């Protein structure tokens, strides 16, 4: 699925993300306008033989595993494959061991330059929630 804004606001907020680790909804939405441009399907290289995947695009090298990243851990329990769904669950539970982890949303790049610092709370601007 492509979501839209506030589509996926609604969703992220069905599952658990709204102030998850005190980041507020419009953090997650914006982290996943940039990682993802709200694609669901979405995959990306990256380093290291490494692939980012899915709406939040969650990489190899560390939480899911796609038989293909060498010194890949695992750490979501999870294969990759799992996170190319429109469903968002099994991304949001793997976000939200990402966060979890002692560094915040500072895992995401994107999120660390395009959103952190910014007016978030606009990314569910007129939003039914």
């Amino acid at each position: 699925k492509v979501f839209g804004r506030c589509e996926l606001a609604a969703a992220m907020k069905r599952h658990g993300l709204d102030n998850y680790r005190g980041y507020s909804l419009g953090n997650w939405v914006c982290a996943a306008k940039f990682e993802s441009n709200f694609n669901t399907q979405a995959t990306n290289r990256n380093t290291a033989g490494s692939t980012d995947y899915g709406i939040l695009q969650i990489n190899s090298r560390w939480w899911c595993n796609d038989g293909r990243t060498p010194g890949s851990r695992n750490l979501c329990n999870i294969p990759c494959s799992a996170l190319l769904s429109s469903d968002i669950t099994a991304s949001v539970n793997c976000a939200k061991k990402i966060v979890s982890d002692g560094n915040g949303m500072n895992a995401w790049v994107a999120w660390r330059n395009r959103c952190k610092g910014t007016d978030v709370q606009a990314w569910i601007r007129g939003c039914r929630l």
